[PDB]
């Protein structure tokens, strides 16, 4: 194998579970309550259209610009306080480096934002190549992002392993010609959609290390 490629969010660390607390703090800053029942529904749509809905749902009287800024502030605080690396992922990154194999990161998250997170978690130092969502024209499921990772690594897709956590991520890597895609899951029985998109197996973050020991 010549390289191992990781998605960031949902593999190296998980931000999705902290969204409730971030949005709860926003509501609280305006003297408003917030429920998981509303939040579960708010999360079924992109944040761009989700935020304005949240503001009106909560009967908040502010400009959207001011609201978005508060959301920005509360996410920083929450992530800074509570975002931690997933168990076993550091050992997995250390293992790839121990084999003198190249290590790459691919994420839909824009560069500046993504680097802040990785730096706080001290995971940035492992990677040889990192590609971010603002570095391609069309994002997942378009294969552009994985094609650029392959380009920057200067490796053929049949010699890389990818750890992905979304349907669109798996589709993108597969469309780029990469076959060895593992779907990273977080709960009792999620992951069917990743397998249907072409993942060759499901793994928890803690199981990634043993996968690498098997395939590298």
């Amino acid at each position: 194998m010549e390289a191992v490629i990781f998605d960031m969010d949902g593999v190296l660390m998980d931000t999705e579970p902290l969204y409730f607390e971030a949005y709860r703090r926003v509501a609280e800053s305006y003297g408003k309550p917030y429920t998981e029942d509303l939040h579960r529904r708010i999360m079924g749509v992109p944040e761009r259209e989700g935020l304005p809905i949240l503001m009106e749902a909560l009967e908040i009287k502010d400009s959207l610009e001011n609201f978005k800024k508060r959301v920005h502030e509360e996410k920083k605080r929450v992530f800074s306080e509570l975002l931690k690396e997933n168990p076993g992922v550091r050992e997995a990154l250390e293992f790839v480096k121990s084999k003198r194999i190249k290590l790459a990161l691919a994420t839909s998250t824009p560069q500046r934002e993504a680097l802040e997170r990785l730096r706080r978690l001290d995971l940035e130092k492992y990677f040889d190549v990192m590609v971010f969502g603002d570095q391609v024209k069309n994002g997942k499921p378009d294969p552009e992002i994985y094609l650029l990772v392959l380009e920057r690594l200067n490796v053929v897709p049949e010699k890389v392993v990818v750890f992905e956590d979304s349907k669109s991520g798996v589709e993108a890597a597969k469309s780029a010609g990469i076959e060895r895609i593992y779907g990273v899951v977080h709960s009792l029985n999620d992951g069917k959609a990743l397998l249907e998109a072409g993942a060759v197996a499901l793994v928890k973050p803690e199981e990634i290390l043993n996968v690498l020991k098997e395939v590298l």
